[PDB]
């Protein structure tokens, strides 16, 4: 139906690699995702790795992708959220019902 990502995060207290599926969007070598954790009031843990570990992976059916991820802009939010949101609808009531913002994480080579 929706197809996931793989994102490999390395953890900010263990180190070991931690592996998360989640939804996407791929924008011209960009990886775009929500930190929506199903609209839980705590950002997920992957999220709080990839702050502290910028260097992820990225897994998309056979490819593997070694990318940087950091917060959209708000120029970026305007652009991605909306293609979320249409993919997945379910993410405006997440935003909705959780006080933080939910993060979008954009991945780059
Ligand atoms: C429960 C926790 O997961 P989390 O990192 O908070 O991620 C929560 C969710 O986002 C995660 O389960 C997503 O995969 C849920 N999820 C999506 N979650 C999203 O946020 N967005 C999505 O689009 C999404 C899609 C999706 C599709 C299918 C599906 O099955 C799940 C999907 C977890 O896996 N904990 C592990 C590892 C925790 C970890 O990373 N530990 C760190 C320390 C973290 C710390 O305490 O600071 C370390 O090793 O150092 C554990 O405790 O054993």
């Amino acid at each position: 139906k929706i197809p996931v990502a793989l994102l490999t995060t390395t953890g900010r207290k263990t180190g070991q690699p931690r592996v998360n599926p989640l939804y996407f969007l791929r924008d011209g070598g960009r990886v775009i995702v929500a930190a929506s954790k199903g609209g839980a009031e705590k950002n997920p843990m992957w999220y709080l790795n990839l702050k502290a570990n910028p260097k992820v992976q990225v897994q998309i059916k056979k490819e593997v992708l070694d990318l940087t991820a950091r917060d959209a802009t708000d120029e970026e939010r305007a652009e991605y959220w909306p293609q979320l949101v249409t993919m997945y609808p379910s993410y405006q009531d997440y935003q909705s019902w959780t006080d933080r913002t939910i993060p979008i994480v954009v991945c780059e080579p």
